């Protein structure tokens, strides 16, 4: 047995969002436990042409024309801080942090390959060599066929037009679905793809997948093809660890199409919300642990409805990551990395422009010993002070996030609105990303001050007396 | 009154399964507690021609042409280790470990015969002399009429075409139903056969059964014949000990045709699933404790709608045995003994080929004192280590079972795919069986290492903390 944790992905098609962007997202648990959030640029320079896989050490030959891409690194690993997600210079987004499920019937036919690729390799070997989400699908599929994989994975791709969800199937097979423009998906650590039309333009798969199913008695259904019925799981672990997370998201976006059983094994894959979806919505769902009277995590009653469902995106590590490819803006400022910051219950997402060659100084320094001029330690301070009397800080937490998002959006809007006469767009965007980093810091500083100010004024008469 | 245990049987017709096989199954009563369980081949020589019944010592003369059959034994008795189930060289499967019920009106007419056959005799005196599921039914019926029985029993027979369920009735009578091709049955320790057509090609019974009923006011119903209404029980014990097990299986396979009362006395015998049934499905149901939200064994809060409704297969004594006769392959490799291994919450089923003259060296040795090279002792260790922190080990346990099953199926598929050019099929299958026993061992060995490794690092920062 080995490594890896719990993740929830939300995909939004370009007509399903409030601003016409595509959205792919994820929340992330860490394995060891320090979470300084960094984002990194990988220039064609730094891209290997003879790549060696992280766990398996197999050697992979990569094309010689890699695109610059921005990367979001991860946990403790067995070989270097591999990219979990990213946006390349063609505005293609990819995220490969969603472990899914399988079953023993297909594994008996196409087993995990112990010397295969793992999810740690996927962004590196796919993202720099494709100019569309759909190319991302075909290239990854072709690489699974060639090198195999030792894991069950779900991978999201997006560009300004399309969103694709790819699922690996056994050691070498795969299947993928184009999310409709007006649709959204909530996907936990369980194989998600349901009804599947091999003919469709909206689908892609191993060229032998249908024959693989038909010739080996893999299909449990009397009619049609449901890929997660065929290749996935419907286990006991799913009902408490995966399905309630799907259910919760679908209850939020589609309250009138979603019944009341968080354990349901056949919640639809593709959904239609009753309204357009914002970045704030996605952030909330990826942050929120089922909270209305039902399933806190936790407080006032019940706990006969509790302890045994799985919180999102809290257990914790709490990093929400949202990749947005916008429309109706010049293509050079379209790619946005909404990066987590962080941390505890005081996390926000900061909208960095992805189209840059260098990063704000904060994300290459240390992050050595405690220093309140450093964003990490300031966050840790705010985090720790937060659990003092935490529902004395619950209402100033919501104001903090609101006020910080507001400040981030002001910068994004001002930057977008003044793009037209700029002679150096890349430096222009570097400067915006540095304004964002600065206000993210200033906001948490204002937060530390407000907590201490009102805390010292409450602790003062939690000690009881006088007029 | 005297000996015996709790059993649940599941029967699947050849069009009801995912792979075109017939399935008969049972989970296994603990006798006392010796649960290293054997796999045994019985050659025609070792078959008595003058058989002596186990308890009653009555003498039964058997034909002189017995077929080779594989047998699955037990522990404690007053005489030996009788075969509970088996597959013969004609690919007929039989299982006789399902005690049922009766009533005083039929017993008042045809009492149990104190010196008759009991379930310990049935496989031995039926299986070696029949070439079809249906012949097994006719022979058992004839043997009950002749020697009588002291018990109420349910017996399943299968070949590659048909599945039959026979129920003994009083001292000498019996009735049997052919399970339809597209149907399945969940049958606990209660007389199961309901609506009954004497005329039918799909039924067999005592030639006087209808007359017995009509002439003795045995029929409680205004119209037609329901055999368990007439001959069986609808008792208080049935509502908590039998019916919930039936209900649970029917909820799992036929969720939209099954209501929500587990105590229901009139759940149908024959059922139609909403999907095709896998070996994995059958294993899960025969293993599973009634879970989720309502009634575990045991759990959530608060424990009186959580009950005297009892777990199958937790009492505990979890040996799942599935007899499969495949179609889809040559007849020489069609009979599969899915055998338990085992044990505690750490059991899997291994698909041993039944068409062999010898058994893996595993099931011929001692079974002496503690030795970690022995499958039994290795199993006890992982089992005991399992109840330290039982849901620190539950998620690596679901992966253990999944991963072992996959490795088994890989071997099964490879063995099957290369059968046509084999010159010594018997030696070929013995070798495959030895691969299976080995990998099952190897897989349990890897589990011990993984359990100890993760255990050694979690209880170790019961430090209560810090990096
Ligand atoms: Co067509
Ligand atoms: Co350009
Ligand atoms: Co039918």
């Amino acid at each position: 047995k080995r490594i890896k944790g719990s993740c929830t992905s939300i995909l939004v098609g370009k007509k399903a969002s409030i601003d016409g962007s595509t959205l792919i997202s994820r929340n992330d648990p860490g394995h060891e436990a320090l979470d300084p959030q960094r984002f990194v640029v990988v220039n064609p320079e730094d891209q290997p042409r003879d790549y060696t896989s992280v766990i398996s050490k197999v050697n992979v030959k990569l094309p010689d024309d890699p695109q610059r891409y921005t990367s979001i690194p991860n946990s403790i690993l067995t070989n270097g801080i591999w990219p979990a997600a990213g946006i390349n210079s063609s505005n293609v987004a990819m995220s490969a942090t969603e472990t899914i499920t399988t079953n023993s019937r297909v594994q008996g036919l196409d087993p995990f390959v112990e010397n295969g690729l793992g999810e740690e390799d996927l962004v590196t070997v796919v993202l720099p060599y494709v100019k569309s989400a759909r190319e991302g699908v075909k290239r990854l599929g072709s690489l699974l066929e060639e090198y195999g994989t030792y894991e069950p994975n779900g991978i999201s791709f997006a560009d300004n037009e399309e969103v694709w969800w790819l699922e690996t199937i056994g050691g070498h097979h795969w299947a993928a679905v184009r999310i409709p423009d007006d649709a959204y998906v909530v996907a936990p650590n369980r194989m998600n793809i349901d009804q599947f039309d091999f003919d469709s333009d909206d689908t892609l798969c191993s060229s032998d997948l249908k024959d693989l199913i038909d010739n080996n008695n893999l299909n449990p259904d009397f009619e049609n093809y449901n890929l997660r019925h065929i290749f996935g799981s419907a286990s006991i672990k799913d009902t408490v660890y995966n399905n309630p997370r799907t259910w919760y998201g679908q209850k939020f976006f589609s309250p009138d199409d979603t019944a009341d059983d968080p354990m349901e094994q056949d919640l639809p894959f593709i959904c239609h919300a009753n309204r357009k979806i914002s970045v704030e919505d996605v952030k909330f769902v990826l942050s929120s642990h089922f909270e209305n009277t039902k399933y806190d995590v936790y407080g006032s009653g019940s706990q006969s409805d509790k302890t045994l469902f799985r919180p999102i995106g809290i257990n914790r590590n709490h990093n929400v990551h949202i990749l947005q490819i916008r429309n109706n803006v010049p293509t050079e400022i379209a790619g946005i990395h909404w990066l987590a910051y962080g941390a505890n219950t005081f996390n926000t997402v900061v909208p960095f422009y992805a189209n840059v060659n260098d990063t704000p100084v904060q994300y290459k320094n240390a992050t050595g010993k405690f220093d309140l001029n450093n964003m990490y330690w300031l966050s840790c301070t705010t985090a720790l002070l937060g659990d003092t009397d935490y529902d004395f800080y619950v209402d100033m937490r919501n104001d903090y996030e609101l006020d910080a998002m507001s400040a981030y959006r002001k910068i994004q809007n001002d930057t977008d609105a003044d793009i037209s006469g700029q002679k150096d767009i890349e430096k222009y965007l570097e400067n915006a990303n540095k304004k964002l980093a600065d206000v993210a810091f200033e906001k948490q500083n204002k937060l530390l001050g407000d907590m201490v100010t009102t805390g010292s004024n409450n602790m003062k008469l939690r000690y009881n007396l006088n007029d």
